C-alpha cells in the first residue's frame, strides 16, 4: 500500500519496546564495510548489550570507561556490542560546536568509519560497527543521539530510557547486575 500524502509504501512496524522483538537492523564492519544485522552479534542465549552513539555526544562519552569496565564485569555471560551513529554535534552544523570533537556530517561510510576509529583508539578490543548511512539501526531503535539496549533470543530485554543523563549507565548495570545474580548469586 502506498500512503496518498507521502507517496511512499505504508509503515506498519511497531516501535522497538521491551518484550518486543529486536530488529535485525542493518549495520557495517569497519573493515571492509560489510553488510552485517544487528543479530548476527548475538550469541546464542547470551544478552547482547547494544551501545549507540558518536565521539560528538557527550552522555555517550562520559559514560564510555564505565562501559568498558561492564565489558569486564559482565563478559563471563554477556556481549557487548558499539554502534557509531551520525554525529550529535556536527562541525559543520547550525548551531555552533564547543564538543572536544570536530567531526563534519558524515557524507559516505568512509567519514562515518575515520570517526568511529577515534573512539575505537579508546575502546580497546570492544566490538564495534557502523550504522548504515540510510541509519538503519538509529531508526529500527530509536536510538539517535545515544542509547543503551539489552536484547537477548531476538527480543528487547531492556531499553534504555529518555531522561536525565547518568541513569542509563546505572539502569543497564541494575539490569546486568539482576541477571549475574541469578546465574551465580549474590556477589559478596
Amino acid at each position: 500500500g502506498i500512503d496518498p500524502f507521502t507517496g511512499q509504501k505504508l509503515d506498519f512496524f511497531k516501535q522497538a519496546h521491551e518484550g518486543g522483538p529486536a530488529p535485525n537492523s542493518e549495520v557495517v564492519r569497519p573493515d571492509g564495510f560489510q553488510s552485517q544485522r544487528i543479530l548476527d552479534y548475538a550469541q546464542g542465549t547470551r544478552p547482547l548489550v547494544l551501545n549507540f552513539g558518536s565521539c560528538t555526544c557527550p552522555p555517550f562519552m562520559a559514560r564510555m570507561s564505565a562501559f568498558q569496565r561492564l565489558v569486564t564485569k559482565y563478559q563471563r555471560d554477556v556481549d557487548f556490542l558499539i554502534i557509531y551513529i551520525e554525529e550529535a554535534h556536527p562541525s559543520d552544523g547550525w548551531v555552533t560546536t564547543d564538543s572536544p570533537y570536530v567531526i563534519p556530517q558524515h557524507r559516505s561510510l568512509e567519514d562515518r568509519v575515520s570517526a568511529a576509529r577515534v573512539l575505537q583508539q579508546g575502546a580497546p578490543g570492544c566490538a564495534l560497527v557502523l550504522d548504515t548511512m540510510a541509519n538503519s539501526s538509529s531508526s529500527a531503535y530509536g536510538a539517535y543521539f545515544e542509547r543503551l539496549y539489552v536484547i537477548q533470543s531476538g527480543t528487547i530485554m531492556y531499553q534504555g530510557g529518555r531522561g536525565p543523563d547518568g541513569y542509563q549507565v546505572s539502569e543497564l548495570r541494575t539490569w546486568l547486575e539482576r541477571y549475574d545474580e541469578q546465574l551465580h548469586g549474590t556477589r559478596p
